[PDB]
């Protein structure tokens, strides 16, 4: 039994909900909130910009130092940092950015990364300004996460359709 309030089940271990992400964390404290990132961790919108507006640019101040040290993410890697004030740890995946031309197949392995950790609260991976299908991200979520997660869906009209077209 987890603190996740809300959520429609889709499948064993992937659900569903519209939702802020941002006052999902502050209200749930997850042990993993994840960030919607890119290779060189620049939270500068999206998900990843209002994550970090909500930590007063802590998380961006702790990015940079984590850059300058190891360089950037691989398309469909991830780093763990902290959560701050959102939750006990950031997992930062960078699923690909079609608006940049890269490939739709890193999807999986971006997803991936949510297997080595047991419970997240998470957004759709490479939806919204990364330009690709949220109906897609669902499918490779559902077909590649086996561990537990909670999905937050800002726009209610595409959570709707999200639910209506889910196989
Ligand atoms: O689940 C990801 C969805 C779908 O594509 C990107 C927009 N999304 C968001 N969902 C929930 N809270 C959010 N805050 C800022 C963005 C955002
Ligand atoms: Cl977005």
């Amino acid at each position: 039994v987890n603190s996740f309030s809300g959520y429609l089940k889709l499948t064993d271990n992937v659900y569903i909900k519209n939702a802020d992400i941002v006052e999902e964390a502050k209200k749930v404290k997850p042990t993993v909130v994840v960030n919607a990132a890119n290779v060189y961790l620049k939270h500068g919108g999206g998900v990843a910009g209002a994550l970090n507006k909500a930590t007063n640019n802590a998380m961006q101040v702790e990015s940079d130092d984590y850059i300058a040290t190891n360089g950037p993410l691989k398309v469909g890697g991830s780093c763990v940092l902290s959560g701050h004030n959102l939750a006990k740890h950031c997992l930062h995946v960078v699923g690909p950015n079609v608006n940049k031309g890269e490939d739709i197949q890193l999807l999986k392995s971006a997803y991936e990364n949510f297997n080595q950790h047991e419970v997240l609260l998470a957004p759709l991976l490479s939806a919204g300004i990364f330009g690709a299908d949220p109906i897609h991200s669902l499918r490779v979520c559902v077909d590649t996460v086996r561990t537990n997660v909670y999905l937050a869906v800002f726009d209610k009209n595409l959570y709707d359709k999200l639910v209506s077209s889910f196989l």
